């Protein structure tokens, strides 16, 4: 229904305006959810104020955080023309810190 629209979370309510959204979306092994990798510039999502790498937990007020890419990329197209995201910045969230690794060679 409509109970709570905005909180702890920023509300970004994305709008069709060229071809597709200015965001992209991608699963990563291991993890679960999907969430924005590319956020396009000066557009349809950096417009809505979407900042990337933040894990999804609703769209059109559809909960998607444990939600298949395929369940999501359905629902935005089949939601119409507008969408209704809602994330949490990248700062804010905790992700897995550790000493990272780079590249192994010999």
């Amino acid at each position: 229904g409509s109970s709570g629209s905005s909180g702890q979370p920023r509300l970004c309510y994305l709008v069709k305006e060229g071809g597709s959204y200015g965001f992209s979306l991608k699963t990563v092994q291991g993890k679960k959810g999907v969430y924005m990798t590319d956020i396009t510039p000066q557009g349809v999502a950096m417009r809505a104020g979407v900042l990337a790498d933040d894990h999804l937990i609703e769209v059109n007020g559809e909960n998607v955080e444990d939600a298949s890419h395929e369940e999501v990329v359905e629902k935005v197209k089949k939601s119409g023309s507008r969408v209704m995201f809602l994330l949490v910045d990248k700062e804010t969230d905790k992700r897995h810190v550790e000493q990272k690794s780079g590249p192994s060679s010999g």
